[PDB]
């Protein structure tokens, strides 16, 4: 068909021969040609993906407004996403819980069961979330405003998302690629409620190569100088994300947890306390080594698993991501990409005509 107005048609639906359509395909600052055609499986997953992002993200900021819960902001997004992505068990699916985080929170906020938290006129609201299809992961993000005082803050992170995008390429340094960041955003100054900022990037987030269900996968892509020279590879896939600060330029650990992953490396464990066996086989069949949220449980029916759940933390089986913030009154923007360094072209598979 064609789309409908609050999306409901699934991405595979609206391309019936199972061909998606490209992101944006650039030059890097025979033989090659056939080693990417070999791949093109692969690489049609990830652009299915990608136009689910594309679809839900544009609905999402047609709707999101100050006075709504971020419990019913979130759910809106992930019932959206669910159906045009055409959730699948662990074929397709969600990749990661709906990151909202407001404020001098820069990522790994989203609501538990029971928060009261409304979306302020005020707020700057990081939207961070994550489609897949067969493993192959999308992660994107935008910033969300509503006061025009914080448009330099977006447009110095979204300048040094798009500056890290054009520096990146196979045989690049990614120290080189931080240091290329670092200068675009240092070179913007905002003013904020009667107080000048140079924009600073957080230091100690970063971008990070993707693998097959598995949103880290090894290597990460530094927003300052002083990073490794580790050189990007042909074949690999990251997320260029940047984070730009008023505060310190340095986030902590803060407030409850939502975020949860198992560890990619722990091979199976046999369990013999009932419930903490009952919730790992319920992680393992929902969502493997892809991340969860304490909502994602409560929605299977499941209830009372919070010690279970810390069980499987202390044994090392599963990893809590709490959210990371920089210092009280700071403001934080984040803008994100996935990129696909194909052997003929870098592909930015998740752009839009958005951002
Ligand atoms: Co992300
Ligand atoms: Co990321």
């Amino acid at each position: 068909k064609v789309q409908t107005d609050p999306p409901s048609v699934p991405i595979c639906d609206l391309y019936p021969n199972g061909v998606f359509p490209k992101g944006q395909e650039c030059e890097y600052p025979e033989e090659k040609k056939a080693l990417d055609q070999a791949s093109e499986e692969i690489w049609n997953d990830f652009r299915e993906a990608a136009e689910a992002h594309r679809q839900v993200r544009k609905y999402v900021m047609s709707w999101i407004k100050p006075g709504m819960t971020m419990i019913e902001i979130c759910e809106k997004l992930e019932d959206c996403s669910r159906k045009l992505i055409k959730e699948n068990g662990l074929n397709a699916g969600l990749a990661f819980p709906t990151g909202c985080s407001l404020n001098n929170c820069a990522a790994h906020y989203t609501p538990n069961a029971g928060d009261t938290t409304v979306l302020q006129y005020d707020d700057i609201c990081k939207i961070d979330f994550g489609t897949h299809i067969s493993g192959r992961i999308i992660d994107c993000a935008f910033t969300v405003t509503f006061n025009p005082k914080y448009d330099t803050l977006l447009k110095a992170v979204k300048d040094a998302t798009n500056t890290g995008i054009k520096c990146a390429g196979i045989d690049v340094r990614l120290c080189d690629v931080g240091e290329a960041i670092q200068e675009v955003m240092e070179s913007y100054e905002v003013e904020i409620d009667g107080k000048t900022y140079q924009v600073k990037p957080i230091r100690n987030l970063n971008g990070h190569s993707i693998g097959q269900y598995r949103i880290h996968a090894g290597k990460t892509v530094p927003i300052i100088k002083g990073g490794e020279a580790t050189r990007m590879e042909e074949g690999e896939v990251y997320a260029i994300e940047t984070f730009g600060s008023t505060g310190k330029g340095v986030v902590h650990d803060d407030m409850e947890c939502s975020h949860y992953m198992k560890n990619f490396d722990v091979g199976h464990v046999p369990i013999r306390l009932p419930r903490t066996k009952h919730l790992l086989n319920v992680i393992n069949e929902n969502f493997g080594t892809l991340a969860f949220c304490r909502r994602w449980l409560d929605r299977l029916g499941e209830s009372k698993y919070l010690m279970a759940l810390k069980n499987l933390c202390d044994l090392g089986i599963v990893d809590p991501y709490p959210p990371l913030c920089d210092i009280k009154g700071s403001y934080t923007a984040q803008f994100e990409h996935t990129i696909l360094l194909r052997p003929t072209c870098k592909e930015v598979v998740s752009r839009g005509d958005d951002y």
